[PDB]
């Protein structure tokens, strides 16, 4: 294993991977963690907000401001995705 940098493997957001505590909340949407600190596109480094407008393609963070609009199935009259809020997903391993 190469990707293993979550202390182990309990958990680990994509961005960063510095473990993902009880104590902190996380951004989980489709089927993958992130933290609330990492959760900005990858294009202008704009923090995503409950409440405010975001894009998630292929597992990736875009903002309004960027707005990947070449390959966004549902960019009609303006697509309208809206920042999930974070919750305790799962403790990471701590070895004693
Ligand atoms: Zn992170
Ligand atoms: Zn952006």
């Amino acid at each position: 294993g190469s990707y293993i940098r979550l202390f182990g493997n309990s958990g680990a957001c994509s961005a960063c991977g510095q473990s993902i505590p009880a104590s902190e909340l996380v951004m989980r949407a489709q089927g993958n963690v992130y933290h609330l600190k990492c959760f900005t596109c990858s294009t202008c480094r704009n923090r995503l907000v409950p409440g405010d407008r975001f894009h998630y393609i292929n597992g990736s963070l875009f903002c309004e401001h960027d707005r990947p609009t070449a390959l966004i199935n549902g960019g009609s009259g303006g697509s309208g995705s809206i920042a999930p809020f974070p919750e305790a997903a799962l403790p990471t391993s701590h070895p004693k």
